[PDB]
């Protein structure tokens, strides 16, 4: 048995190496310590000091350099050092924030990057390869009560599966964190736990599925080498008897502005760097390609390389999942002439004529294009500069200038990777649906928190989602866990754990007072708005009103929130443009008669290119975002969440390298302490009257 045996893999990289002699010295040592701060300035930076003496008010010790006094009240002492790696903080003696913190360094610092936070699971982001995930773990694990075995993500994996089987209640795995936390490499190692565990060609195709989104969905930012740009629910569906019987990956909005623009040192996504790279010779010149740096679309953050990857290696690893999942040569090959055709549309050069409107003098961009898409040159040239409108009922045909012309070929760029990206969402899921199920675990691995020097309507839908996320985890922690002690009558004295991000959730998707999102779709509907009357709106209702709501005194474009990871600032322009999404029918009617079957499905399949009316205007992307959010919050509901808090380490994206104020901001803002807190003061367990205690009106409450 490995878990007992001190030689195995399982010891070695899952459990606390065996302390010596000199250690055992220290452990069994009578002096007493407290975490201080060497700079009142610096709260997060502590060091440890000797308590060399105590009043019954408070406590002296030595600093690292002197002696200082402490209020009792005000100490944060150090546990006792056998505590040091424990694998369930909610055993320590002392809960606080130095502790717990130095706790997980222990751990870290020894490559344990799991710990137990009394009912949930933290995992540090140890941005290097620790072999913990091979089948001989994953084979540890199968089983196992969360007590008989280290902290893992194997672990919470099993509980939830086990539950599942023995309640007959369908699971969710929420997984949370800021950008580059580490979700996406957990939400895999639930997959590949589940479909082994559970397994009996589906699984090898559920487990494919993933570099193919990644491919299309994911790129460098400037926190995330390989940042997810959509969030995804992955419904791993069971038979009654709990083997795995089918798949089903709901997609959220792509960051599909990400095709036409990234900032600096940031890249486009992957699979345009793969296809360069991995393209055959001839593959290159079928399409009409050329390297990164001919493309506008991939040649102006100054990065096309990401350190430690292979793109042309990427693409092979692409193409066989492609294969395993089940697209046919000739579907690969039109995506390709998609992502080809997207590149040479990022080429064409819009001037101006000899009046207001926009003229193309050199069309080679524009033929390869249409070329490989399979659509009319000239026709597509047409739709680009002199779209066709109504007025009224009249029908008149516009000449738009370079910069409307240019963002008509962004926007037909970007509903072409959009539509794309569901195409391969959909077909995908064709496959993996084979079977009415039983039963589900879903894990859920959304965009993570965000900032950047500039941020835009993007990145306020992510931020609000995740505010939204930490919303579910507090509801279910603090809030629901409450009502049901003091429903029960069971002599609970309430606890405000101070943790309720309602009001920004409020000011963000407040309906009556109206919220921000609100006021944007009203503004997007107004035929006079520009982006500074919505930005007037915005401070009109908000400021030195919402108390989440900053407008600030250092630009006339910008507006604050404070989210429970911290204050945002976001950039305004181009929000009602980026709200209503527009594409100019004539531009569909273009791609409609292509001669491609799969960029024909782009623009004829209503699944796909439709969209939904909301009275006289097409829906808006805040109220798409906000369906889609309702649907996702709707199913969590139904299910019994499993929580896996993912902490980064630092910003830097390094290993052996945590840093304290990084760390520490985290476990605040995820309200780590208070759901140890909880776990301790509270009754976890209550059973209807069965036929450190608590009868209650209908149960008894244990612990
Ligand atoms: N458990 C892990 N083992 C090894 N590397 C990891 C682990 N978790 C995260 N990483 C590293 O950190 C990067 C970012 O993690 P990821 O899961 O993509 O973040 P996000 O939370 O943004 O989805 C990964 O690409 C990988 O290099
Ligand atoms: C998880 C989730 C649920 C509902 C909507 C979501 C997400 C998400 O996590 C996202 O898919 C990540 C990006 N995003 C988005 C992109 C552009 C404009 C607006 C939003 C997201 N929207
Ligand atoms: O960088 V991550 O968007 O995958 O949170
Ligand atoms: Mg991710
Ligand atoms: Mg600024």
């Amino acid at each position: 048995n490995p878990i007992h045996d001190r030689t195995s893999d399982y010891h070695k990289y899952l459990k606390v190496k065996q302390g010596d002699s000199d250690l055992f010295k220290l452990t069994v040592s009578d002096k007493r310590y407290i975490w201080y701060n060497p700079d009142p300035k610096e709260r997060d930076s502590y060091e440890c000091g000797e308590i060399v003496s105590e009043t019954s008010d408070s406590f002296t010790f030595k600093t690292v350099d002197q002696d200082r006094q402490v209020k009792k009240d005000d100490a944060n002492q150090r546990n006792p050092i056998k505590f040091d790696g424990v694998e369930d903080m909610s055993e320590l003696s002392y809960l606080n924030e130095p502790a717990v913190f130095h706790n997980l360094r222990v751990r870290y610092n020894q490559d344990l990057i799991y710990t137990y936070s009394g009912l949930f699971l933290v995992a540090v982001n140890p941005f290097k390869r620790i072999p913990i995930y091979t089948q001989e773990m994953v084979d540890i694990f199968k089983g196992r009560r969360r007590n008989e075995v280290a902290p893992h993500i194997f672990a919470i994996s099993d509980v939830a599966y086990r539950s599942m089987l023995d309640d007959r209640q369908n699971q969710s795995l929420l997984i949370t964190g800021e950008s580059g936390a580490g979700k996406t490499e957990n939400t895999k190692k639930v997959i590949q736990y589940l479909a082994s565990v559970a397994g009996r060609v589906l699984e090898q195709q559920i487990l494919q599925a993933n570099p193919i989104l990644e491919a299309f969905g994911n790129a460098k930012t400037t926190r995330n080498n390989n940042s997810s740009r959509f969030g995804k629910f992955i419904e791993i569906q069971f038979n009654s008897a709990g083997f795995i019987s089918g798949a089903s990956i709901q997609s959220y909005l792509l960051e599909k502005s990400r095709v036409v623009f990234q900032s600096e040192t940031e890249r486009n996504y992957h699979i345009f760097y793969q296809l360069l790279a991995g393209a055959t010779a001839e593959e290159k010149k079928a399409l009409h390609l050329a390297g990164p740096e001919s493309f506008n679309y991939l040649n102006q953050s100054g990065c096309v390389d990401i350190k430690g990857v292979s793109d042309s290696e990427e693409f092979k690893i692409t193409r066989q999942a492609m294969d395993i999942v089940g697209f046919s040569q000739e579907e690969q090959m039109s995506i390709f002439k998609i992502i080809a055709g997207i590149l040479h549309l990022g080429n064409i050069k819009f001037e101006k004529g000899a009046g207001e409107g926009a003229v193309l003098k050199d069309k080679t961009a524009l033929n390869a294009a249409s070329t490989v898409f399979g659509v009319n040159p000239s026709v597509l040239e047409k739709a680009l500069m002199e779209p066709r409108i109504l007025a009224g009922r009249d029908l008149v045909a516009q000449h738009l200038n370079v910069e409307k012309s240019s963002s008509s070929r962004d926007a037909l760029v970007k509903a072409l990777y959009g539509r794309l990206f569901l195409w391969l969402v959909k077909k995908i899921n064709n496959v993996l649906c084979q079977e009415r199920k039983a039963y589900f675990i879903g894990v859920l691995d959304i965009s993570g928190f965000e900032i950047f020097k500039v941020n835009s309507f993007e990145q306020l839908c992510i931020n609000y989602t995740n505010e939204k996320l930490q919303q579910f985890f507090n509801h279910h922690m603090f809030k629901l866990e409450q009502e049901e002690y003091l429903k029960e009558k069971i002599n609970w004295t309430f606890i405000d754990f101070g943790l309720d991000s309602q009001a920004t959730i409020d000011l963000i998707d407040g309906r009556q007072p109206p919220g921000i999102l609100a006021l944007l779709d009203e503004q997007s509907v107004f035929p006079n708005a520009t982006d500074n009357t919505l930005i007037t709106k915005l401070h009109s209702h908000f400021s030195k009103k919402n108390a989440k709501y900053e407008e600030p005194r250092f630009s006339k474009t910008e507006f604050g929130v404070t989210h429970y990871a911290g204050q945002v600032m976001y950039e305004i322009q181009d929000w009602l443009e980026k709200n209503k999404d527009p594409l100019q029918q004539d531009l569909e009617l273009c791609f409609k008669d292509s001669s491609d079957n799969v960029v024909t499905k782009l623009f004829n399949d209503p699944n796909i290119a439709s969209r939904a009316k909301k009275g006289a205007n097409f829906i808006t992307v805040a109220a798409q975002y906000k369906e889609q959010l309702a649907s996702l919050m709707a199913t969590l509901e139904t299910t019994n969440p499993h929580f896996v808090r993912c902490i980064i380490p630092n910003n830097k994206q390094l290993p052996a390298k945590l840093e304290d104020k990084v760390v520490l901001d985290q476990l605040r803002c995820n309200g780590v302490l208070e759901g140890i807190r909880i776990t301790r003061k509270g009754f976890p367990n209550r059973i209807i009257y069965f036929v450190q205690y608590r009868f209650g009106i209908t149960k008894i409450f244990f612990r």
